[PDB]
DNA sequence: GCATTCATGTC
DNA sequence: GACAGAAGCC
């Protein structure tokens, strides 16, 4: 773990901020030669138009800031690599604001963020894959894509890059098949891939997202919940709610996927923290 | 092997 | 809102 690039970087962010609990996250789902997640430390390949590279991000809790390296391949695109980062990690968050519009519902772990992602294809790719299987099948699943479809770095060669929406599109269902998917699965990632040359998926958080939501649950593969979830992860929409959850209709014991979307009617414009305290936040009980 | 969640797709 | 392919237990 020596300094991938001779430029730092630092990202002022606002306390508090659970850093244990967010690097955990993101390390349960870890693609394997893409990116690393330890202690304090999370490093991945990164892609910024042209421009090829590694990013690692190091939290320094008592400065209350975010430390970043670049390689040298992605200085002139740095910028961009810093927002990329930003909404990966959620950085521009006003805990307060968000905090005080929960309630008691944020009390227990004031330090959630909102998990983000550094492309919208990438996450959309990983909605899919991790559809049905384990958090941690999806990640093996996702590393055998990549190493089949990624891209190398050609100064740091234990990592690749996400496979982009070109080798993705133009790939055989049968090959992405037998790597561990359905058929139906194998299709999905390639209308998706699809979507994203020709402008079909919008690649930052769109004006309206219930509208654009509705759009993307008409692909094929993608229903109301990847759609969310997606929403979520992808454009780091903050008011999303997915009141059809297997795991949030078990706290609302004795409730449809209907008199809990006018429950979580009370978090607005927040529901998306709101939906992670209730996963995350396990002796929770919604007031009756 | 029949059963059960779990989510997409249709009427 | 109400029914009709894929990935645990006797």
């Amino acid at each position: 773990m020596a300094d991938i690039g001779s430029e730092f970087y630092t990202l002022n962010w606002q306390p508090p901020y659970d850093w244990s609990w967010m690097l955990g996250f993101l390390a349960a789902r870890a693609v394997s030669s893409v990116e690393t997640v330890a202690d304090s430390y999370y490093a991945r390949s990164l892609a910024v138009g042209e421009y090829r590279g590694v990013v690692t991000a190091i939290p320094d809790i008592a400065r209350h800031t975010l430390h970043i390296n670049l390689s040298a391949g992605l200085e002139p695109v740095a910028a961009e690599c810093l927002a990329k980062m930003s909404r990966l990690f959620d950085l521009q968050c006003n805990p307060q604001i968000v905090n005080g519009a929960l309630g008691r519902l944020g009390a227990a772990r004031p330090g959630l963020r909102l998990p983000g992602c550094v492309d919208a294809f990438e996450q959309g790719v990983r909605a899919i894959l991790g559809q049905l299987v384990s958090v941690a099948m999806a990640a093996k699943l996702t590393a055998r894509v990549a190493q089949l479809y990624g891209e190398r770095l050609d100064d740091f060669p234990e990592y690749i890059c996400f496979p982009t929406p070109q080798r993705l599109a133009a790939a055989d269902p049968q090959a992405l098949k037998a790597l561990g998917m359905p058929l139906k699965r194998a299709e999905a990632l390639i209308h998706l891939a699809n979507a994203a040359l020709e402008g079909t998926l919008p690649m930052t958080i769109p004006g309206d997202v219930e509208q654009a939501m509705k759009t993307l649950q008409t692909f094929p593969g993608i229903g109301r919940w990847t759609a969310n979830y997606f929403a979520l992860r992808g454009w780091q929409a903050k008011d999303v709610f997915l009141p059809d959850d297997c795991l949030i209709k078990q706290r609302f014991p004795g409730m449809t996927p209907a008199q809990i979307r006018r429950y979580a009617e009370r978090w607005k414009p927040w529901r998306s923290y709101a939906l992670l305290h209730i996963w995350y936040t396990e002796g929770w009980q919604p007031d009756e």
